[PDB]
């Protein structure tokens, strides 16, 4: 079993510091880049930072540049996120994820740790949900529809549009309430091992589709697309598939 176990969340005061860790096991740690991905309460997925397998290259979303430091200890099989000058808007669950060097999908996720940045003066400082689908200079991911109502047995198709051509470096994830995301499709159309055959994807360039050929009860969840063409790795806003 691949295992990723995060530690270090908790309550922190604005301006304070936190150091997250993620202990890896069940795969050759130094053979994979790793990512941190966060999800503010009731919001979508936002990519935070990435580090190369050697540790020599690091990448950051612009909102955490200079405050956050990603690092790794390949002898200890541990990934770190040092977070300084924390802001209310950093409140989120933080996930570490293993990155695959060929297609760029995040194929295994930890279970997340909750970071609450608060001084008790109201929850409005967090700014609510951030702008999903990307920010300044990012590849924008437009996911449609935002929500849909369907029933067991229906065929449903979700679409995802990138602001530039990304060839087939597009991934789809499923997230159930209170759970970490799970990779469904990578490279636009390849099924991840263990994923039911009722899921399929297609497309290349800017336009992509995810189809569930027959909606089963366990498939009511939120689905996110994600481009892995270029850093910052952008997630769509998500489609919620709910019962009618």
């Amino acid at each position: 079993e691949v295992q990723l176990l995060e530690s270090g969340g908790g309550l922190v005061q604005p301006g304070g510091s936190l150091r997250l860790s993620c202990a890896a096991s069940g795969f050759t740690f130094s053979s994979y880049a790793m990512s941190w991905v966060r999800q503010a309460p009731g919001c979508g997925l936002e990519w935070v930072s990435a580090i190369s397998g050697s540790g020599g290259s690091t990448y950051y979303a612009d909102s955490v540049k200079g405050r956050f430091t990603i690092s790794r200890d390949n002898s200890k099989n541990t990934l770190y996120l040092q977070m300084n000058s924390l802001r209310a808007e950093d409140t989120a669950v933080y996930y570490c994820a293993k990155y695959d060097g060929i297609y760029g999908e995040l194929d295994f996720w930890g279970q997340g740790t909750l970071v609450t940045v608060s001084s008790g003066g109201g929850s409005g400082g967090s700014g609510g949900c951030p702008p999903c689908g990307g920010s300044g200079g990012d590849i924008q991911m437009t996911q449609s529809p935002s929500s849909l109502s369907a029933s067991v047995g229906d065929r449903v198709t979700i679409t995802c549009r990138a602001s530039q051509s990304i060839s087939s470096y597009l991934n789809w994830y499923q997230q159930k309430p209170g759970k970490a995301p799970k990779l469904l499709i990578y490279a636009a159309s390849s099924l991840q091992s263990g994923v039911p055959s009722r899921f399929s994807g297609s497309g290349s360039g800017t336009d992509f589709t995810l189809t569930i050929s027959s909606l089963q009860p366990e498939d009511f969840a939120t689905y996110y697309c994600q481009q892995s063409y270029s850093t910052p790795l952008t997630f769509g806003c998500g489609t919620k598939v709910e019962i009618k």
